[PDB]
């Protein structure tokens, strides 16, 4: 049976690497470019499985190369594909990444078939999804059907683990109030609340006011400051430090600590916020180290055992 | 059998995401439109000749992946021969992510990837096939050595040489000039070589004349909308080619539309006056800003008047 079901995005993810962003009506050039497999949801499945999480992702691609290629990679990765499904009538989703090693990049997404995932389309999962323990969503897919996941996993008492990204402004109130864990990062947290979010001091702020629209537990994540959280229960926000490393490659890494905290949700269930947070930092960190997004998110055998013992 | 026309070049695939806005640093945006084109300038270049009816060879480098194998199928699929188009497994086929807003800007990520990887070797073992052609064409988007040894290669085998210095670099080696029959750029490409202001065909002549004095036998700016404006060693005082006003929906690619126009000319049309092979070339590529999609709106003979093909001097097509 699986126990995380992510409700989600795959995406090709078109990456090119270069030493600045360009500005307007401007052309650079970049020093390398590769094709990856991606999407929000896709990445934090596959990060929760390699851990070892029995897993199934809902999601939909093109009937195209690229969609057929992203399931056989589902498959290599040992999912679920029972509810991935594939449609004539829009390309796979893509993601255009420019990685400015100098700085902040740029993505463009045109999300194709993954806003054709329907309520239709969730109501066959419907035995998978009250099943399992975690329910995982984004916002990369048609927000009601995000919401219809969430509310689905809330009548079965299914944990719910959600990432509002990328970050829309006026987001639906109601993703507030079906979120067990609400997880975002910096720049999401700007955007959600109209904060500036500079320092772990800023970011407890912004995470309180998040936590004050309904959320039961909130978890803003800080790069290479690891993450601060805070919940209902224990409003005061902790800063949890993340492995000090030396970064090669750090996209994806969010997607990485949340399928971490997937898996750490839904086996786990016991260990306290601030352990499974630390694991998760630890997990994400390995990521950071190595190039790509899925490439780099490490399997159990390759982690130190204390990750998995309680 | 033999090829009249040699490119060696550039071959790239357009990845192009269509949004409302531009993404500023830091920014994650949805665009409304994503798709997979042909591109490069060597590749776009030989194309057109291909399509006026050229027997054309493409020598370039592209990754051993999907998209370097469906660019091989693009260029057979135009009828260009494809016996050195190298494939490398040591970098991927060349890339160019184009996001376009709504008023039609846009930001450029070129990754020149394989196109940087074909060397003097790759030439040489293709030397054959570039002593026995009627044109050579180089542009600026392989390895600068490379397209200078291409060109070396061309002058010493009789072989016309035809040298488009896009995207344009100041400082560019002063032999691009001599081994130049045909020099060929754009009104921006023209500033950055010369750091004259180029604004009207009177200061694209200025321009020009700057050029020819750097060794160039024959220079070409092209215009936009105003045509082109040309002088040569034999005749310096320039000439303002002008063309019709057309309603253009999109310009993307109409400066390798005019080159590999000019190229075909050159090959077939050997005794046609420079003058009337550049109004001829001008139409061609005016009717390539009448269409969407780079080597997409490229016409072939068909799509075009006959008179563009007649063996002497005619103007008004
Ligand atoms: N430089 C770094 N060193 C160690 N860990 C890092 C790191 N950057 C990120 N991480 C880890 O990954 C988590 C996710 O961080 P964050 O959400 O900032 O990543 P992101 O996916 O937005 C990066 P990118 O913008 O490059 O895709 C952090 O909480 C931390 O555990
Ligand atoms: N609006 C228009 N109407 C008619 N012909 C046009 C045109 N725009 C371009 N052309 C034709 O295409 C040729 C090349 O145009 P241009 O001078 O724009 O080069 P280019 O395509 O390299 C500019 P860029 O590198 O900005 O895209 C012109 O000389 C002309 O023959
Ligand atoms: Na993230
Ligand atoms: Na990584
Ligand atoms: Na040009
Ligand atoms: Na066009």
């Amino acid at each position: 049976v699986a126990a995380v079901v992510v409700v989600g995005s795959c995406m090709t993810d078109l990456v090119s690497l270069t030493s600045r962003l360009p500005k307007t009506g401007e052309t650079i050039h970049g020093h390398k470019f590769f094709i990856g497999f991606g999407g929000k949801g896709a990445n934090q499945c596959v990060q929760a499985a390699r851990l070892g999480a029995m897993t199934s992702m809902v999601c939909k691609v093109g009937k195209d190369s690229f969609g057929n290629d992203y399931i056989e990679n589902l498959k290599q990765n040992d999912i679920s594909t029972e509810f991935t499904y594939q449609t004539k009538d829009a390309a796979t989703g893509t993601a255009s990444i420019i990685v400015n090693n100098e700085g902040q990049n740029i993505i463009v997404i045109v999300a194709g078939a993954n806003l054709l995932l329907n309520t239709e389309d969730l109501r066959a999962a419907a035995n998978v999804i009250s099943r399992a323990k975690v329910m995982v969503c984004q916002l990369e897919i048609t927000p009601a059907t995000s919401l219809e996941a969430l509310t689905m996993a809330r009548r079965s008492g299914v944990k719910t683990l959600f990432n509002p990204a990328p970050a829309i402004a006026d987001l639906d109130p109601q993703f507030y109030t079906l979120s067990d864990v609400f997880c975002c990062n910096e720049s999401e947290a700007e955007i959600l609340t109209g904060l500036t979010v500079g320092s772990a001091a800023d970011a407890g702020e912004a995470a309180l006011v998040l936590l004050k629209r309904g959320c039961q537990v909130v978890i803003i994540t800080l790069g290479a400051e690891g993450c601060v959280v805070l919940s209902q229960t224990e409003p005061e926000p902790k800063h949890i430090p993340t492995e000090k490393v030396k970064a090669v490659d750090t996209t994806g890494a969010g997607d990485s600590f949340v399928g971490a905290l997937a898996f750490y949700l839904a086996y786990y269930p016991n260990l306290s916020l601030e352990d499974m947070l630390n694991r998760s930092n630890f997990i994400a960190a390995v990521s950071v180290q190595a190039a790509g997004t899925q490439s780099s998110y490490p399997y159990k055998k390759d982690l130190p055992l204390t990750l998995f013992l309680e």
